[PDB]
This record gives C-alpha cells, sequence and structure tokens, in this order.
C-alpha cells in the first residue's frame, strides 16, 4: 500500500518573535489543506483554581488551545501535545527542576495526564515529554519506562521521542511513536517489524530528504520546514507534494 504523508506544523502563541491567535491558526490550516490534498497535518502544541486572558503573552489559554485544537481536529489534522511543564515551576527561579522520580511517577506524571485528556477528551494523538530525552533527568529502569507507557497507553495517545534511546522498547509495546529527526540512528529492520506504528519527522532540505526516507521503509513520514510568513514559505513547497507522487 502506499505511504503517508503529513506537514509538520508548529503553533505558538502570539508573542515578541511571532505566532497567530486561534483565528489566525484556523486560516492557515485551512489555507494548507486547500493546497495540500491528500496529506496529513501534524500540529504540535505546547501547554499552557485554574483564565480566558493569558498571563503574560506567548502562552496560549486553555480555550484558546482547544479552540484550535477543535479545529484542526475537525480538519482531520492529528495533534502532538508538549508536556514540557513536567520540569517547569528549587522553585521561584524559572529552572528546569527535576522533581523526586517518585514523585513524578506515583502523583505528578498521573495528574497532568488526567489534566490533559479531561481538556482534550481523545482529541490527541502523541505527547511529547523530556523524560525519555536520552535520560537527562533520572535514569528510568526497565519496569519505570513501561510504567509511564501504560499511563500513556492507557489514555490512547502515542509519544513523540527526541532520542532513540527507548524506541527498542516503546515498539514492543504496541504504541505508536513519533521520531523527530528535524536536527539519532535507527535501523530499517524495524519498519518491517513495527510499519505502522513509526511515523518520522524530517528537516525538509530537498526531495533527497524523503526519497532517502521512502528507500527504507517509512510508511509514515511527517515534513517539518525551516522557517504568518511561514504561510507562504510553506505555500511554495506545499506543491512538492502534488508532482512528488512517488507512490
Amino acid at each position: 500500500e502506499p505511504a503517508k504523508i503529513y506537514i509538520n506544523l508548529g503553533v505558538q502563541a502570539p508573542g515578541p518573535f511571532g505566532g497567530g491567535t486561534p483565528e489566525e491558526v484556523a486560516a492557515t490550516l485551512d489555507r494548507v489543506k486547500a493546497a495540500a490534498p491528500g496529506i496529513g497535518i501534524i500540529v504540535d502544541l505546547d501547554e499552557g483554581d485554574h483564565r480566558l486572558y493569558p498571563e503574560g503573552a506567548g502562552r496560549y489559554t486553555l480555550a484558546e488551545e482547544q479552540a484550535i485544537v477543535d479545529h484542526a481536529k475537525a480538519l482531520g489534522a492529528e495533534i502532538c501535545y508538549h508536556l514540557n511543564l513536567t520540569v517547569f515551576l528549587w522553585t521561584w527561579t524559572g529552572l528546569h527542576h527535576c522533581i523526586p522520580k517518585e514523585k513524578l511517577l506515583e502523583t505528578l506524571l498521573p495528574q497532568k495526564l488526567d489534566e490533559l485528556e479531561a481538556a482534550f477528551p481523545g482529541k490527541l494523538d502523541y505527547v511529547y515529554l523530556d523524560r525519555l530525552f536520552d535520560g537527562r533527568c533520572y535514569d528510568l529502569t526497565d519496569e519505570e519506562v513501561r510504567y509511564v507507557l501504560d499511563l500513556i497507553k492507557e489514555r490512547g495517545l502515542g509519544i513523540k521521542i527526541e532520542s532513540t534511546k527507548y524506541l527498542d522498547t516503546i515498539l514492543e509495546s504496541g504504541v505508536k511513536v513519533l521520531v523527530d529527526e528535524a536536527v539519532k540512528v535507527l535501523d530499517p529492520k524495524l519498519f518491517e517489524k513495527y510499519p505502522d506504528l513509526i511515523t518520522v519527522e524530517v528537516l525538509y532540505e530537498s526531495i533527497e530528504t524523503i526519497e532517502r526516507a521512502l528507500a527504507a521503509g517509512v510508511r509514515n513520514i511527517a515534513i517539518h520546514f525551516g522557517g504568518v510568513s511561514q504561510l507562504d514559505e510553506i505555500l511554495d513547497g506545499v506543491r512538492a507534494i502534488t508532482e512528488n507522487i512517488l507512490a
């Protein structure tokens, strides 16, 4: 069967350097689908008594986040939610302070996951956490990894990982994975053992980036462009898929 194609798209709140309101994000997503027809869309999103007005620009409110997802979900786009606040604020410093491993496994991570699916019921496909990131914080044991994967698979979520440190246990757990290769290594043996589970995000440098990927297994490839400014920059290479075919 032919392979799948997606346009990995980053969305953030209006701030000092860019961003767009839920109306602007909705219009851009409609303009991408208007050009790219049979191409999937992967929208990345960062997390923002609980607001209505954003406490400081550069972050969305929970309503604006829901308004974007509900519009992107209606377009058929998959949502990948970034739970970076798992290291946010020992405190009163804005650092990436790491709570004890128990405090995170026992309480916060299930807490954040419950809050997650409470705000976006069944409308999130992948979730990103800065824990499997080559270890960094905490050295995860054998059962510790598969416990976090169980919390994610419980709520029907996939995972986005930057490091392929634990990829050889994620696929055994049968959970969909999103490998961000937009600047480790991986053998094509995985694509014949787990074809419908891996989706590789690549930095678009040319058609040679796709051909090098399609030469292996990669039946699910997401394209992330370098560069609301990017509306037209993506509308340049959006014709790079009508003629690409390659199926």
